[PDB]
């Protein structure tokens, strides 16, 4: 099937990607449809000595939707480029596991770096959803739709910068503006759109939605979405028309943002640029 | 869609129990809890439960599985397949009243061993007649594995997760356009390539899962990665003959193990294999 066919044109492949597993060593777990490790990579792309990366790989026990999803991650990872999208620099693919080696993140996940905090300015969470925003629009202009948007997949590198990480669901949109999966999808049901749980659609414009829920993630300092409404709950509580309510700590201007990203019609959303302009305009009013 | 129609309908009988008779306890797997439940069934005072349940974000897929589980479990009833007793949906988190196995997994209690060959042939021979029943009832498992059996009082193998479990009456196969969930190390050659499930998968699985047992809980392929396993079944590898294995034993996960799908044994030519080396 398309898996063994993307096996067998793999392993028969760019010298530009290979990393020679030799040069590579591992260390602690950082996180667990993938493993991240800590590891460290000698003479990597033209640095000199080691350089401190993470490594993804696959789980024990890998079913053949998770070897799809990190192909399909290595293979979005190499178009890429962006301050604000995690790099990738290289693979190890030839005698052992497949492991995509990638840029080192020192604050771990946003979700896990806001938990941490109370000493944050409301700037410091504009400023992080701005930088967000900005690698959204990247993506999009590059007919990316990402579909898993969400603190725990957002990266804090060196200098409190943002990198969107997990590129395992994301899908091409060149060709439809689109993207329709038939079974069931595997993103968290309180971070889809409304077309995407009733649907199964995902555009640029649910990447939206998603931002919306990852906004109110932000705002809450890692909060859990909808809290104590189980995810069941979702489709109806969805079509009849409620929303979350505006949490503490939550400007005016911004709630009205995250209403405005979970609006019914995806065409009356605002695009990533609206968006990136609207946080400006918060940040204006605090810098 | 599919999930938003079955979430109405599942909204909208003698399998309802009511939440405040029922109090969680500690985290038995990863989701799993040990519960107890007060006037179950029946039951006077309290029982000893599990309690399967959403995990933290689940995606409509997990949703789907949870409810797929919960419908199949409902018709199904067999001394070595885990027992349903009931479930929580009126309000709060849906949840999935089930048998307590005491001994928890397959795979652990394996791993946390004194046992006889004797020992090993029947917990394999308990597992057919249970897959022989699941067979008749027109069911394929899809995902049998040691960490998929529970061990529960005297020793009672149970099989459980049927999340990924489908109905095969009409066509006696079941066909999955996307990719599957089942860790390809126990997926069948046709499976793996074709994406095409039967109760011979089923066969296939089984014959991964009597390697487990006999090596108590080793990890099959070792130090194979999963993405070798297309090329290296098509070129009809598979793994030798593990240490203190009969040669019988062996030869009957071979015959699991066989390209062709129609080559392998049934459940029912399997539970007598077994109950043959039982008694010889
Ligand atoms: C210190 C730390 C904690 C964690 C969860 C991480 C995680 C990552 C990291 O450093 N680079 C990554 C690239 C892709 C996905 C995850 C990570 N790093
Ligand atoms: C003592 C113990 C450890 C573990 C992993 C278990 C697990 C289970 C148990 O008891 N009944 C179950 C029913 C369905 C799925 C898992 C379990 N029980």
């Amino acid at each position: 099937g398309p898996l063994s066919l993307s096996v067998d044109a793999f392993k028969i492949l760019d010298p530009k990607w290979e990393f020679p597993r030799k040069n590579l060593v591992l260390g602690k777990t950082l996180g667990e449809f993938g493993k991240v490790v800590k590891a460290t990579a000698f003479h990597l792309k033209g640095r000199a000595g080691y350089t401190t990366v993470a490594v993804k790989m696959l789980k024990e026990n890998a079913s053949p939707s998770e070897l799809r999803d990190l192909l399909s991650e290595f293979n979005v990872l190499k178009q890429v480029n962006h301050p604000h999208v995690i790099k990738l620099y290289g693979a190890c693919s030839q005698d052992g596991p497949l492991l995509l080696i990638v840029e080192y993140a020192k604050y771990g996940s946003l979700r896990g770096f806001l938990r941490e905090s109370r000493a944050l300015t409301m700037g410091d969470l504009i400023s992080f959803a701005w930088q967000i925003s900005q690698g959204m629009q990247y993506l999009a202009e590059m007919k990316l739709v990402h579909r898993d948007l969400a603190a725990r997949n957002i990266l804090v590198a060196e200098g409190r910068k943002m990198k969107i990480s997990d590129f395992g669901l994301s899908r091409d949109v060149y060709e439809e503006d689109s993207y329709v999966k038939r079974s069931q999808g595997r993103i968290p049901v309180k971070w889809m759109a409304i077309e995407s749980l009733f649907d199964h659609i995902y555009t640029t414009q649910s990447d939206v939605w998603s931002f919306g829920v990852l906004l109110w993630e932000i705002v809450t300092l890692g909060g859990n979405p909808y809290p104590g409404i189980p995810p069941e709950r979702l489709f109806n509580l969805l079509k009849t028309g409620h929303r979350m309510e505006r949490p503490d700590n939550c400007s005016e201007e911004m709630y009205r943002l995250m209403l405005q990203c979970w609006k019914q019609e995806p065409d009356k959303r605002p695009v990533f640029a609206d968006i990136s302009k609207d946080l400006e305009k918060m940040m204006v009013k605090r810098r």
